Parts: structure tokens; C-alpha cells; sequence
């Protein structure tokens, strides 16, 4: 009596930008994620100005853009042949390590006063506004964010109908030193997508994130028993990626490296009762477009933004729901008709279309940078 | 009655940013433009973030990216030799006609409901806030905004301290066809500023605004009757910029070119009683940094927000300056030196330090976009 | 006068009819089509088969309306791999017929007898040769320069190991259509390797200002690379950049995809009978030496009957010296086309140009790598 | 019936000429005034015509071995690359000078020319007479005057000439390749880095094998920081950075010499049994490194001319009646070039430029064509 109160299941970036948005309009905000550290796992990370808007919203754009990168040129390479360079019109955007952006998401929600419990996982949630932690303890408030990842146990709890997917093939993610004078003439501030078919199926995602460090997405075929082994075949990644010798020698010490499969998800519905799903939880979709993380912030502060106009808490997840969820409909199914049609092997796909997510402003609620 | 009331004289980008800002905050504003159309000259204009964020907060800039241009790269020739391509790290930018800018904001001011006068020229201005008219007229009000440029009655009716400056040498600066085909093979998007000092003084600043408008300032010494010479002399730029000849052709059938000098002017105070100097009036500066209108225009959003603070404006107004002056200060000398030094004919010339007024963000009153 | 019945008018018969007759040589060469002609669109000569024309007296003829490339370049899926100049070392590109021509004119001005529609039937290394009307000649020597097919070779019956490819490719002859390339370096050689998404090439090579030499390589397996007049979308597809010429060259309806074809002998002489050029050592063409070699040959040929022998104790020098630089660029060469090694670029090496390197005129190796 | 020529000078057109007489049977002897058989000015080029009088003189593949033919000629303004020709496959050759002048040294030897080294000729008769600084009067069946641009064989009879010196000159230097130390970039070239701003600046950049790299820096004579000897390293890293490790190894040179050019055409090259070649009767201005070559091509030819069964008299009017023409036009050309400074232009190896690059003198065509 009389502060509202939101019990947050997550601490990933959707949880983390849930509770920072919730904080700042007055919410008593507390947030539990299961794992034992607050702390991001797959290397780097892409934002774009819908989730740079973001950022400003929570006031952690400044602590993001300090020590992040944005590449002078997004190249796409085919077989070493640059085949498209991107800029995009000027919007903007930036690359980072994932522990970058998470830091300043986890200072931002601890200076504004959000409770944060580790080693707190939730396992049921009830729509009537009741959280239950793993320890039996069951937790009563006026909203329930469920921010908990792909695997959601606040959705699965409650039954959510969904069409769930995994993919067949997956990718090795590492930072490394830039080692940018050992590698000679180039440009290598760019973002490079390094695309191979012949002679094998390989890929690099070239990704600078800032003067230190470098961001590799290493893809390969699950049934390539070489390509997808970590720690990495140093040799069978040098034959085809020669030009990054020495980043590569680098990414080859890096015994903890793990080969991930995608994974996507997409729900008939985002809430029920007091319950918001928002995030992987909601809508994990395929990467092509870089906007997963992007449209987990977006929707995850535009919660916030619906949660302040009187109603009551039911109703404000209805109208969020309707009002944001096609903007991340449509990037997932355009990212997924991408992932599956290989499109970004042919350079210059960043399109209008498939910019739309980026060019939203959370912040005023319109498009900008047109295309 | 309780209405606050302000007479902005100058129809330019300072005026009518201050006039907008000023409306939404609630004043009655009137705005009195000397000349018979508003209307803005110069051809084409660089804006950087700190602009771009004003126009924001005057809820046109959707309306100015939209037929505007960020190019990929922004380049530096000498002889023809390309020494530096830079991006600024990210930092948002944009290129656009003149009128494209002016026409922006005149369309906001007038659906706002500012009170606009043309033929309308301030002759007067006295601090307890009086705006005389040429018919004589005289206007009382609570503020009184000299946004009447380089040549500015309001200041100098009332004698305020100046360090006044003049150029010798100058340009041409033009609107024409991007002529992209013709061009042929190249980075025809690029900003490009190619400097020349053999076999003759001669520069071309090369700005695409779009897909139809190319900006184009054609810099020779003034001694020099040839290449200062309007319409231009075909023949002189084709023989140094051959690469442009599509595009000089257009250029040479403009019949109306002028050949403009430099013009600077800094002042002690910008304010006195209820009167506040902005844009070119109180601090005319060397191009350089491309940076003139963004001072005006970071300035004019500025005043309107020290208004906002519950004091009296002749307060308020001694508020402004004190806080905002220096961004324009620093940046006023060092585009003066490098112009003096013809630094930018080096490349690589867009430093932090250069960079610093472009940095700042009027509306959370930070420094962004790190370098 | 020493007499001589050169059996084939090809590129090894008329070097042998010439730089004999200039030896004082009474010679008669026999072309079995109905006509004097080169088949194969253009070739590439180095510095070994220029010396030989300069030994013929026709290497002005050649180098007017001839081409020299900046570079040799390379690319795989479009992206340039090597570019290569050899150090220096002379080359030239320039349509068969405008080599072809340069030769018959040369044997015409020297008085070269020349019987078209004349095939040699059968050979005798006694110094006989039958002709298809039945006439059988006599000769103090008999050059079988009658090509891979050679009845010269096949009717004395010379141990050889003879082989024909599945595969194949077009030669031809459009306009440089320079111009409508745009921007690029279009005067350069240009071997444009692809495995994927299909298996197909293109050798790119000027001859001149107004013609150009194509090469597409596709397996028999593909019915639309291997067709011929060319499916114009499956080459404009993965060579999108030559379109203008791709399009001239769909309307060149007699088009042919010709198989490769290689012969190795145990020896290349008996009696008073030489085998040269195809007839002897048809190669695969990854080093552009095939008509090289024959053209050193047969004027090494030449020179090793001015020594004073026997006819046949001539021949015999002749092979001796002679042979291991063809034998040696055969290999080399076959290696290169089953290993694909072109695709790789930089394969032009010190040994690749061995033969190129050979100087037939004072007997030494030049231009060094 | 032996002929006997004496040779008056051991630089490349007296050598030539020595070899090619002692080929057909000529006695030869020939005279370097200098106290060794050396070859100055660092590094050389030769084209067509004068790698096919190395052929003539069974010298060609002593020089091809050990010399160096660049993927392309390229030419800079002001860093910017402005062309780059290639000749249409004309051959030409890039190499040190003693490179060269061993080649041609060995032959003479391996051929039994007899050659005295301090031993100058003061004056020359054209009735077949050469006086040496030893007071020796020599008589022959032909003098040959290829004591270079400052001739005595020339100057003791009285030739009307047209000499001429310029203020301005160059600096010539070998130096390691340091290709490595250069990073990205087409080293191999040849390279002519012509600048006229900030200050008037060249470097002409030959590399002459795997090695050695021969630089010309070109600046006025009354810039005394650019024509200063020992090299002003900071001058030159300046306005040439990318060759800084090149620049300095050229410092350390402490013989360095800045060159003035030098030219003279003559009303004549023939009195008597006495012939004219190579500087001693054309030194022409460098723009077309041609200089050398002519001088080889003409001394190569006057040997055939001399095969002809006339009087030596008859066959050396009939020698430059042949073969001046193409040396005059090659010479007038090149001053052209030089006093336009037409090749920062670039592109400026022209047909007309090429001509004499192109002429075989072994089969007295033009070949090559343009
Ligand atoms: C290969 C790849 C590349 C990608 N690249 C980009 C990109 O460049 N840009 C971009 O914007 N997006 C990108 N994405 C997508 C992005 O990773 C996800 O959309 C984003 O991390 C989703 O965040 P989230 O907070 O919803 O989920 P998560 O990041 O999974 O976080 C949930 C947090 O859940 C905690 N947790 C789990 N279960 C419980 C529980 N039961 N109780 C309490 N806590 C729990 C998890 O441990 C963790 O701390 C990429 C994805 C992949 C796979
Ligand atoms: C060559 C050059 C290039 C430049 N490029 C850039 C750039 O790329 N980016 C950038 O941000 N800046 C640039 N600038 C600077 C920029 O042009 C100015 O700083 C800007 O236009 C100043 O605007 P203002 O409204 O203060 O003045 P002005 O634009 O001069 O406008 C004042 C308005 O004053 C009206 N007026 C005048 N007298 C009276 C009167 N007595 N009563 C009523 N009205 C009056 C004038 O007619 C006009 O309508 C450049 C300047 C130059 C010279
Ligand atoms: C695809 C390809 C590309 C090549 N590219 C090059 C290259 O770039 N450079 C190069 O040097 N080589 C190249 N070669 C090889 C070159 O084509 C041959 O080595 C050369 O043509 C052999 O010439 P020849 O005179 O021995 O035989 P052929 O050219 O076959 O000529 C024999 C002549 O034989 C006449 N004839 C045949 N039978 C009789 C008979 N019974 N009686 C009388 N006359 C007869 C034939 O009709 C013809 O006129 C290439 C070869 C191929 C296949
Ligand atoms: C800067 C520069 C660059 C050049 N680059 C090229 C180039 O790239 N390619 C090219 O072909 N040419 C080039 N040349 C021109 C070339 O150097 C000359 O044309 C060539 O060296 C002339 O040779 P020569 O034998 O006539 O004279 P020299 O080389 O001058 O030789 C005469 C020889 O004369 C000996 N001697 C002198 N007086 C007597 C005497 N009285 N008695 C006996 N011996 C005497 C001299 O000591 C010496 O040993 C260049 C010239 C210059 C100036």
C-alpha cells in the first residue's frame, strides 16, 4: 500500500530491462535469475537504434556506447569476394560483448534500487499474480514478468499454447583479442560476414567490438565433426579463413567454447492474467536479423509504457500486447524465412523490410531512419 | 494576461527553432522575417547528433531524414589521392538541401500556430522588451529574440562588445543532379572533400542530399577571376575535377550562383535585459566542423529550456549563456583555426576535440557517441 | 635436292615445310580437308614458339594484329587470386587464323608446294607415303604432322598410349565488346574458376582490339554448360559481368563442345619417317604449350638434318635432343589438369615454364624464373 | 689482312662496339682512360632494341639472369597512380649498371679483346690515327670515339656540336629492396613519383632484382636540402614516407654524387676512318631510356655496316646515313619530354616514344608494334 509490485523471472536482458523500466515509474521491483551469478553467455552482441532507443529510455546508453564499436561498413563476403557493403542510411547501430551490455543493465537496475536474488529460480508462476520459487517459497504481487529464456517455466507452468522449434545446425560464439596489426592490410573495423559452400560449408561472423576485442561467430554443420568441434580445429578453420590466422590461433586456446544450436518460439499469446511473457520466453526466433535481444527491450520497456495509463494490470498487458507484437512477428518470420533461405549469403539483404524492428522508436513509438 | 509573450526576429534555422521550442513550452510567439518569403539560402547543409537531437525535440526530425542522406563514409582527397575516410564511431549525421531543413521547420512552426510576419524587419530592440519594427511599429514583450543573423539590427541597436571578421577568399555553393550514372564507377555516396593546391587553389566539397540532389561548394581564392567567377567558368573546374564533369555541366547552367565570402562574430554577452542574441548573431563561425547551424540551433532549444525554470527571463536568460556559451565558444575557435590552417586538406581532421559540439545532446544534456 | 613429303597442314606441318624449304629443301605438304584452315579460335604462343616464327621469318606478321596482356590473372568465384607477368618472359594471344594465315603465307612466298583435299593414307620408312588417290610417293623424308589422328603414325603402327577425355569445352570467337564491360581490367588474360554453385569456366582472352578469345568449360555431364549454340542464361548466370560478349556468343551457331584428347609414344621416328606436333604429343592445354612444342620440334627438325647424316641417323639425334622438354611439359601439364591446379593461381612456376623458356634458335634456355 | 680498330672509351657503346668487331675477325683494342673498367650512375634499363644487341653480342642471357622485368611501369602524381603501361609485351629489363658492364666486360674478355685500363686517347687522326696520354700513336683501319660526352677523339678533330648543360640534376643509388619492411603494395613495380607540391620532389623507383633497388631522387639544384649529398633523409621521407626504410639505407651512402644532365647533338658523327658513338655523339635527355640503348644499337650497327665489302670510309657515311635517324628523332623527343615534363602525365610511352625501343637492329626491322 499503496506501490505496485512486480516479481521478475530472469535475469537475462529482457528481465533485466523489464525491471530497470519498471523501477523508474515507481514499481518495487524484484528480479530472480536461477543461475548462481548475474551474467550473459554468448559472446557478442548487435543493437540496433530500436534497442539503443532502449538503452536511453533505461539511462544506460551512455555506460553502453563507451567501450562498444559501430563498423565504418556491415561487409558480406561469398567465398572471400566482397559481395555487398551496408550502412544502412545512417541508422543507427553497434556491436559489443555480451558482458558489456549486461554490466550495464545489472548497474543500472542495482543503482535504481531493484532487489536482485541469485540462485532463485522460478517454477511455477499463477495468473492471479503468485510467483513459486524452486525453494517452495511462493511470492504474492501485482505483475509477473516471465523473462526466463526459451525454456520459460512461468510460460510452461501456466500452459502456454506455442509452436516451438530447434534447429539442426548451430555455431561456435568467442571474443578475442582484435589482433589487428597482425592481420595486415584490410578493413578490419568492418563487420564481415565470411560466407563459404565450396569446399566445405563454413562460416565467420567477423564482428569488432571495440580496440580489444573481437567478436567470432564460427558456423558449421552439426554433422561436420570438425567444423563444429570446440575447442576449435584450428586447422580446418585457418584452410578456409586464412586472412584471420592470427585471431583464429587465439580462439584455439579458448578450452570453454561451446558449439550452440538455434532455437525458436512463437506463442498464440504473451499474457495471461497478471502474467507478461516477454523476450526468448515469447518470441525466440532465428538471428539473421540481429534483433532478438532488440525486440526482448523493446517489448520488454513498452510494458512499462502501457503499465502507466490507470488501468488495471490485465488490461494494460492486453493493450501492450496488441499494440507491439506484430513488429516482432514480422521480424521473426522475415528472420526465419532468411535463416532458412540462406539469404544473407547474398549481400545487400538488410532491405527496408527487413530493417522495420531497427527503425522503431520505442521511446516515441514511430519509425525513423527511412529506408 | 498570463501568457508569456516573445517576439523572435529572423526567420532562419535559429528563429524558427527558437520560435518552435518556445510555442510548445507554452509562450505566445511571434516570429517577423525582414525579408519577403521565408526561405533559406546556402544550397545544402551538414547536420551532426546534437542537431538531429534538437529536431527531435522540436518534433520535426522525421521529417527532415526522411529525403535527407547519411553517407557510408565521409572522404578527404588530396589530388585526387583519397588520405582518409572517417565515420565518426558512429555518430549520426545527416546531409540535406537547405531548403529541405528550413522548409521542416517552417511547417512545424506554422502547424504550432507561431504568429509569422514577412516583410517584416527589426530595426530596434530595447532590453525592457521592446522589438521596433521599420513601419514603426513597436512591439512589447517578455522576451525578445535576436535570431536576425550575421548582420543582426537587434544587436547592434543596442551595442553589445564585438570581435567582428570578414574573409577575404570564399565559394560557390550549388544544388544539382546527382548525375550517378554518369559519374560512373566510384563511391558516389561518399561525402568527398577534394583539395587541390597544384597546379592552382582549388576545392570542391562534394555532399549528396539524396537520390536527385547533389550539394556542391566550389572554393577558389577570391584573387582568382576565374575560378571565383559566376555562373562558374565550366572550363577551370572541369580541368582540375574531370571525374565531376556531369555534374559541373548542371552546375555551369545555373545562372543565379554566387560567389560568397566567410563571415565570424563573437560577442561578450549574448544577453541583456530581456533580449537574447542566437545563432549567427551572437557567434558566427568558420565552417569547418560544419557546425554553425547546430550551434545556432542547440543554443536557440537551450534558451527555451532555462525559460522553463520558474525565474524571470532576464535570469533565465543570463542562465542560458552561462551554460550553453562554452560548447559554441570551443567550437567557434577550433573550426577557425583549422580554418585558418586548412587542417581538414590532412584528413582524419574529425577528432574527439573537433567532434565536441556534435557529441553533446541538448535534451538530456550529456555528451553521446564517444570518440 | 633432298626431298620431303609433309603429310598435314596444320600448325607442325607448315613450321616443318617451311623452315625445310628454307634449308634448301624441295617440299610438299598435303592438308587433307578440302581447305587451309586452323580450328579452335584463338591460341596463346610464349617465348619458344615466337622464336620459332622469328626462325620462320613470319614473327612480324604474328605480332601485328596480336595481343600481350598487362597480366595473366586468376579468379576463383570471382575473386582474383593471382596475377602473374612471368618475369618478363614473352607471350602473345591471337586467333588461329591469324597465326594459320602468317604460316601459309610464309610457305606460299617461299614456294612450299601445297595439295589441298591430299590425305595421307599410309606411310614407308624406306621414304614412301600413299596418298588416298593412290599415288604413292618418294621422299628423302616423310613428316607425319597429320595431327592425334595420325595415319602416318597408325598405318607404320607406333606404340602409343592414346586417351580422350568425357569432358570438354567451347572455343570461340566474339568481339571485345569492351566498352559495354564498364569498369575493370578487360585487356587482361582472366581464368574464371568455379566449383560452385556449379562447375563452370570461362578462359577469358583478347587477341586484339576487336577480338576475343572464349573458352567455356563445363562437364559433358551438364547439358546446359556443355551445349552448344550455348544455353546463354547458365554462362551469363555464374559470368554475369561478360554478359554483352555472352550474348554475341549465342549467335554463333556453329559452336562445338570438343573433347580433350593426348597421345604419348614410345618413339617418335622409324627410317626415314618423323612424327610431329599431335601426331606425336598431344597434351592437355593447362600450359598453352601444344602447338609450342610442336613448333620447336618440327623446327628442330630442320636443323638437326643440316648436321651431315643419314636422314635416319638424323631423326634419331633429333628425338634424343629434343623430346624430354615435350615430355616433361606433357607431364606437367596433365598433372595440372587432373589436379585442377590452374584454380589455384601462382601455378605458372620455374618448371611450368620450362618449355616456354626454351630459346630453339640458339639452343639454350632464356628468360629465367 | 687482319683489320685493326682502336677503341677509345670502355663504357657500354666502346665495349659493344668492341665485341661485336671482334666477332667478325676484327684485331681490337680498347682504351679506358679510368684505372678500372667500371660502370657509374647505379642502375639502367634496357628495352628491346638494346637486349637484342645483347643478343648480338652473345652477352643477353648473363644479363636476363640476374635482372628484373616489372609486372607493370607505373606512374604517380602526387601519390596518386595516374597510369600504368605495360608496352604491349615489348621487352625491357631493369638492372644494376655493373650488372650490365660486367656482362659486356666478360665477353670482350672471353673473346681476346685487348683492353688497357689508364690509357687515354688525347687526339685522333682520320687518317687512322690515335695519340694516347703516353705519347703512343696507334694506327688502325678504324678509330672508334666512344669516350663518352666529354670527347677527345671528337673534340681533337672538330666536330660542330650543339653541347649542353642543365642547373638541375639527380642523385642515383642502389639500395637493399627492403620489400618486406614496405608492407602492402606493389613493390615490384617500376614507379615514377613525380610531385610538384609542397615541394618539387621525384623519385623514380626501379627495382633491379631480388635485392637491389635503384632509386633516382630528382630535385633542383637550388633546393639544398633535396640535392644535397650526403642524402637529407628528412626531405625525402617527407614527400616519400612509404619508402622510408629504402630512404634509410640511401642515407648511409656517403659517395653519393648529385648528376647534372648533359647532351650534344652533332652536325656529324663520321671523319674519316674515325666513328662516333654512343655519348660522344648523342647524349640525348633520360626521359626514354634510351640513351644506352642507342648508343648500343649504333655501335652494334657499325659493325655490320663494316661487313660490307667497301672502304671503311664508305661504310661509316653509309653507318650513320642508316642508322641516325632514329637516335635524332629518339633524342628530340626526349628533350621534349624533359622540358615539358610530359611523363607525370603519364601514359606517355606512345608509339612515337617507343620507336626506337622497338627496332631490332639484328634483323633491321621495327617489331613489337603499338
Ligand atoms: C546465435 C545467436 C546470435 C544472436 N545475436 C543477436 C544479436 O546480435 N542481437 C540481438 O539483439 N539478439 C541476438 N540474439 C538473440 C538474443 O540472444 C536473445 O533474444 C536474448 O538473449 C533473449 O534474452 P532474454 O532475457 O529473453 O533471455 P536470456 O538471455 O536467455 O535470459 C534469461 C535469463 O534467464 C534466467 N533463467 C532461466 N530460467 C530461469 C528460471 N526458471 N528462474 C529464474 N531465472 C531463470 C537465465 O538463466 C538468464 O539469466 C542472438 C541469438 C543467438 C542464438
Ligand atoms: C559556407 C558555409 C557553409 C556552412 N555549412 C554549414 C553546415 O554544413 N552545417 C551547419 O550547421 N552550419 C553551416 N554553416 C553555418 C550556417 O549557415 C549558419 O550558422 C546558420 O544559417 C545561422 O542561422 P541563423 O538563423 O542564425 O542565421 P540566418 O540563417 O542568416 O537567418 C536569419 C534569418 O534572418 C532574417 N533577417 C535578417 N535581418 C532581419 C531583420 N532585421 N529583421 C527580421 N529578420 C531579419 C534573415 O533574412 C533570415 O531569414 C555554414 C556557413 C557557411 C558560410
Ligand atoms: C582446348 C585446347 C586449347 C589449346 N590451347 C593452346 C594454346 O593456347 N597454345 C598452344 O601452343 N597450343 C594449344 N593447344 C594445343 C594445340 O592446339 C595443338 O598442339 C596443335 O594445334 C597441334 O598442331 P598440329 O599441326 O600437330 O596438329 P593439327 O592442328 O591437328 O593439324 C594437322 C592438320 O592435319 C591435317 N590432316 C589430318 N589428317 C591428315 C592426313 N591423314 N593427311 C593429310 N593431312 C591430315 C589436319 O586436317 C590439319 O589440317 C590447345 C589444345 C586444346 C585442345
Ligand atoms: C640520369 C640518367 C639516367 C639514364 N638512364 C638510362 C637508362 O635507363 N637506359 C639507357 O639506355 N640509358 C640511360 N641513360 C643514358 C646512358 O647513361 C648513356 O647514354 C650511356 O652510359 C652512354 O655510354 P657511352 O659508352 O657512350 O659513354 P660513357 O658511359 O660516358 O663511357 C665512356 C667510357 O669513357 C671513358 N673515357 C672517357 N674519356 C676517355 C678518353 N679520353 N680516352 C679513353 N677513355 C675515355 C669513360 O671513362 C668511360 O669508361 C641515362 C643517363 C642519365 C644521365
Amino acid at each position: 500500500g499503496k506501490t505496485r509490485r512486480a516479481e521478475v523471472a530472469g535475469g537475462g536482458f529482457a528481465g533485466l530491462t523489464a525491471a530497470i523500466a519498471l523501477k523508474q515509474n515507481g514499481w518495487d521491483v524484484r528480479l530472480h535469475e536461477k543461475s548462481s551469478e548475474l551474467r550473459a553467455f554468448g559472446a557478442g552482441i548487435y543493437l540496433w537504434h530500436n534497442g539503443l532507443r532502449v538503452l536511453e529510455g533505461l539511462g544506460a546508453l551512455d555506460d553502453v556506447l563507451q567501450g562498444s564499436h559501430t563498423p565504418p561498413t556491415y561487409e558480406t563476403w561469398m567465398h572471400n569476394k566482397s559481395v555487398s557493403k551496408e550502412t544502412f542510411n545512417g541508422l543507427p547501430w553497434r556491436i559489443m560483448t555480451r558482458s558489456h551490455l549486461h554490466d550495464a543493465l545489472v548497474n543500472r537496475a542495482r543503482a535504481l534500487g531493484v532487489d536482485i536474488s541469485v540462485n532463485s529460480e522460478a517454477v511455477a508462476a499463477d495468473p492471479v499474480g503468485r510467483l513459486t520459487l524452486q525453494t517452495g517459497e511462493v511470492l504474492e504481487a501485482d505483475l509477473i514478468v516471465g523473462a526466463d529464456g526459451v525454456g520459460s517455466k512461468v510460460r510452461d507452468s501456466i500452459g502456454f499454447k506455442q509452436d516451438r522449434w530447434v534447429s539442426k545446425d548451430g555455431l561456435i560464439r568467442l571474443i578475442v583479442p582484435r589482433m589487428k596489426k597482425e592481420l595486415g592490410h584490410g578493413e578490419w573495423d568492418n563487420t564481415i560476414d565470411m560466407w563459404n559452400f565450396w569446399p566445405r560449408v563454413q562460416r565467420i561472423l567477423y564482428s569488432p567490438c571495440n580496440e580489444n576485442e573481437l567478436y567470432l561467430g564460427l558456423m558449421a554443420p552439426a554433422a561436420d565433426p570438425r567444423g563444429s568441434s570446440v575447442p576449435i580445429d584450428l586447422e580446418v578453420w585457418v584452410e578456409m579463413f586464412p586472412f584471420l590466422e592470427p585471431c583464429l590461433i587465439e580462439a584455439a586456446k579458448l578450452k570453454t567454447a561451446r558449439y550452440d544450436k538455434y532455437e525458436t518460439t512463437k506463442l498464440d499469446s504473451w499474457t495471461r492474467g497478471k502474467v507478461a511473457l516477454v523476450g526468448d520466453a515469447a518470441h525466440a526466433m532465428c538471428p539473421a536479423l540481429a534483433q532478438g535481444a532488440g525486440c526482448a527491450m523493446v517489448n520488454a520497456f513498452s510494458l512499462s509504457q502501457d503499465l502507466e495509463e490507470g488501468s488495471s494490470v490485465e488490461d494494460a498487458l492486453v493493450a501492450w500486447e496488441t499494440r507491439i507484437r506484430p513488429i516482432t512477428d514480422r521480424c521473426q518470420a522475415l528472420s526465419g524465412d532468411y535463416a532458412a533461405n540462406r539469404s544473407l549469403s547474398k549481400g545487400n539483404m538488410f532491405t527496408p523490410a527487413a530493417l522495420e524492428a531497427a527503425r522503431y522508436d520505442p521511446l516515441r513509438r514511430v519509425y525513423s531512419w527511412p529506408q
